[PDB]
Order: structure tokens, then C-alpha cells, then sequence
């Protein structure tokens, strides 16, 4: 079995397929999912960030702004404002977007400083 990971953006949709683990964090702190649980319903954090493992291939690191987690029976949406994957990131923009004052932008940079590597 797996676990349908499908990441969603209120403009438009990101990634959408299979994996097989997936963590995400949020109010609640960080926890993981496998392609064998009950349904569950989380808001993510700001800098939240979540890790979808491939079977057989490299886990994909997206940092997700102010999203929201979904699991069900066999399916899992992730609906948040935007994404951003970490091949896409800089660690330039990263810093810089975490080094601002504004809540926005401070979230954006800590979310994808952590897709990045960093932590916390």
C-alpha cells in the first residue's frame, strides 16, 4: 500500500501522487503518517514543512505556508496557501525571508529554510 499525498495551493495545485511516509508538523508539534492509518484532520504550522518519501525514490522536501493536513481512509490532501520545493529555494531567500519582522514573510523563509536542512 501507499499513501496519496496530493499538495494543493488556494491559486493552484502543486504536486499530487503516491508515497510511502510522509511527516508534516503543526500545532500539535511534528508527527508522521504511513499508508496504513486512520483518518486525521491538522492545521500545519507556519514554517511548517513536509517530507514525502518515494518508494525507491528520493523523498521530495515542499514547504507548505500555513497548510493543512487531511488523511482518510486511503488518501491524504494537503490544501495551504502555496508551496515551495527545496530544489526551488534559496538559501539566500531563505535567510533573508526568515530575517524579516513581517509574520508573512518571517513564515515563508522558515519554511523553507527548514525544506533547506535547517530546523526550528
Amino acid at each position: 500500500s501507499e499513501i496519496d499525498v496530493e499538495i494543493v495551493a488556494v491559486e493552484r495545485e502543486i504536486w499530487s501522487g503516491k508515497a510511502t511516509f510522509v511527516f508534516t508538523r503543526t500545532t500539535s508539534g511534528e508527527i508522521g503518517i504511513l499508508p496504513h492509518h486512520i483518518p486525521l484532520v491538522a492545521q500545519l504550522v507556519d514554517d511548517a514543512a513536509v517530507k514525502i518519501e518515494r518508494e525507491g525514490s528520493d523523498d521530495l522536501w515542499w514547504a507548505i505556508d500555513g497548510g493543512f493536513l487531511s488523511i482518510t481512509d486511503t488518501k491524504v490532501s494537503i490544501l495551504a496557501e502555496s508551496a515551495q520545493a527545496r530544489a526551488d529555494i534559496d538559501e539566500a531567500k531563505a535567510k533573508t525571508d526568515s530575517g524579516s519582522e513581517d509574520p508573512r514573510v518571517a513564515a515563508q523563509g522558515r519554511a523553507r529554510l527548514r525544506a533547506l536542512g535547517q530546523t526550528v
